[PDB]
């Protein structure tokens, strides 16, 4: 709603790995209780990168304070996809001059949503947003049309942003059940011997969760051709 | 509120594994909004056991005749703590000679708040509503001073009801927020090798969902204690 949620847990940050944080928000959702949603901060050079933003401007700006306070400026961030859990920190950021960072067809998707979009975009399937350090790949359509996933060689870290969907497969408003399970297995190929999946939705796995999402998607895409 | 026209989402029912559906039913809480709970149908053969009832009779109502008309036999419920949304149709089961179960202590609850009973009691910290497939166990006081979950050997499953709260602990008003710390520590220590955890009001997560249970009972313990 457009309250703010006086009861939801505050912004939580959490070391994963060394160059990495894992940073969740929360917020009330109809339908579903309170939601989590996880994104990341990558330090590269000592220099934040973050991962989807929070849901919120108070928690984009309480994660980028608790980094800066700490000397850590902010290169810049990149959204998963174009829903406010992954961009609603994206006007804030820009009203600082942070870079924000989105594909073409997530920006188009926010600007035909009137919402703000990102200063920088890409078109196309890779993205290296940091060359050997932070990577960007298209899987082709799921959650939603536009979802990538955030690629970090160094660590075998993978974001999966709300792509990942071990245990069903959410707010299907925008979804392509027809094309998820494609994706899911290219997904699940390409990166199979991740260290670590970081869903939106889901507290952190083994690569095991690719094998879960495109099982979930599989299964969704039966349900769906029914009665 | 919501308009006299308004309905919430229909009952859901999802296969979750071989032997096992979530079954999800809503009530609106009046301005923060439509807010979901879950329970499990677990399978033995043909038999069917409902692990908390829904809100209403006539969910309880649907939730049966759908198994019903897939060929089950309603062998009985079980409330994992005496709020309505575990209890809420015990009243209807009741009327149809289903067997209802819940604890000694629930049912206490249930009877101190002028509530229709389950017909059969249990007592004691495990209880076996199924011999080798469907244990009950009593953690200790948190969401309620009798919340219990159940634990599916054979799947491994942890249904965790409203005790389980990885994202906020909740309404604290029955709660024992001094006992739910040690209560969570011992649930942590009993069942960290679920496969899935079933939350009431959140979904379905992996085991980590006990160690955020027991870090938002901690920190809910800390800020009741704070003296501002
Ligand atoms: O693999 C699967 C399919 C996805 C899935 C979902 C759940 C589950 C339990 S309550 C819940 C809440 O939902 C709804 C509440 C309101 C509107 C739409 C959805 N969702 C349990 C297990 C399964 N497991
Ligand atoms: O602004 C909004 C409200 C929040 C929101 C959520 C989603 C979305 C898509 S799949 C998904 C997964 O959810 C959950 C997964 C587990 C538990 C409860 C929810 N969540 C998409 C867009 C919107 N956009
Ligand atoms: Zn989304
Ligand atoms: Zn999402
Ligand atoms: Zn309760
Ligand atoms: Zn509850």
């Amino acid at each position: 709603g457009p309250g703010v949620g006086e009861s939801l847990p505050d912004l939580k940050i959490e070391k994963l790995d060394e160059g990495v944080y894992v940073h969740t928000s929360f917020e009330e959702v109809n339908g579903w209780g309170v939601v989590p949603k996880h994104g990341l901060v990558v330090l590269v050079n000592a220099e934040a990168y973050l991962i989807d933003t929070p849901f919120t401007a108070k928690d984009t700006e309480k994660l980028v304070t608790w980094f800066v306070e700490r000397g850590y400026k902010i290169k810049g961030s990149i959204s998963s996809h174009f829903h406010s859990d992954s961009t609603g920190g994206i006007e804030w950021l820009n009203s600082r001059s942070i870079p924000t960072y989105a594909s073409e067809l997530t920006n188009e998707l926010l600007k035909k949503d009137g919402k703000v979009q990102a200063t920088n975009s890409f078109s196309g399937v890779n993205y290296w947003l940091v060359k050997n350090k932070i990577e960007v790949f298209y899987p082709g359509p799921g959650h939603t049309p536009d979802n990538v996933v955030v690629w970090l060689p160094e660590r075998k870290i993978l974001f999966g942003g709300c792509f990942i969907k071990p245990y069903g497969l959410g707010n299907l408003g925008d979804a392509n059940i027809e094309a998820w399970p494609k994706s899911a297995k290219l997904l699940k190929s390409k990166y199979g011997k991740a260290k670590l999946v970081v869903p939106s939705h889901s507290e952190v796995g083994d690569a095991s969760l690719l094998k879960l999402t495109l099982e979930q998607a599989v299964k969704g895409l039966n349900e769906s051709k029914k009665p």
